Order: structure tokens, then sequence, then C-alpha cells
């Protein structure tokens, strides 16, 4: 169970609500569904970014090393290589 899992942006855009909230950070895909109520910055800022890239939003508000480590709980795979050029 160690092989990479790729998701297309097309698929990621469908996961946009509290039953299944995904987003992308630095080409990695996270399922934050069980994190929404735990996030110190609140649920809304996460819901607003669901189904897309939130890398600049994440980096712009100075997330700590502790935040970066914690994000590993929610990683489900990587952005498909063919979609990485869409993330600007
Ligand atoms: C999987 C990713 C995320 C995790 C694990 C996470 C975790 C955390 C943690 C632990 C904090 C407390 C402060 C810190 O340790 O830096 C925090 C604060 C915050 N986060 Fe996140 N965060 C994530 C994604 C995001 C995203 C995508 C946004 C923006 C859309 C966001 C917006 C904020 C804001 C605004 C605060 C509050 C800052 C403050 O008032 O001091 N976070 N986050």
């Amino acid at each position: 169970s160690k092989a990479v899992k790729y998701y297309t942006l097309e698929e990621i855009q469908k996961h946009n609500n509290s039953k299944s909230t995904w987003l992308i950070l630095h080409y990695k895909v996270y399922d934050l569904t069980k994190f929404l109520e735990e996030h110190p910055g609140g649920e809304e800022v996460l819901r607003e970014q669901a189904g897309g890239d939130a890398t600049e939003n994440f980096e712009d508000v100075g997330h700590s090393t502790d935040a970066r480590e914690l994000s590993k709980t929610f990683i489900i795979g990587e952005l498909h290589p063919d979609d990485r050029s869409k993330i600007t």
C-alpha cells in the first residue's frame, strides 16, 4: 500500500462539500472532511477553497511546522502530472 495515487483536477473539483471536501496544496491532494471542525482557522476558509488549489492561501497566513506535519493525516495522493501546469 505504498504506491502513488494520482487524481486529476477534473475529479478534484467534484469534492466540494462537507461530505467530501478536498483541496490541493503544493501538488498534493488532501481530504479535509474530518478536519473541518478541528481547524484553528475555522471551517469556512476551507470550504471556500474546496475543489481547488489553496497553496498560496496556506502559505500566505504563516502556517507553522506543526500545521505542515498535521496535514499528513489528511493526504490521499498527488495531483496528476498533466494538471500540474494548470496550477499557477
Ligand atoms: C491541510 C491543511 C491545513 C492544516 C493542517 C491547517 C492547520 C492549521 C493550524 C494548526 C493552525 C494554527 C496556526 C498554525 O499552527 O500555523 C491554522 C491556522 C489558520 N489556518 Fe490553517 N490549516 C490548513 C489549511 C488552511 C487553508 C487552506 C487556509 C486558507 C484557506 C487556512 C487558513 C488558516 C487561518 C486563517 C488560520 C488562522 C490564523 C490566525 O488567526 O492566527 N488553513 N491552520
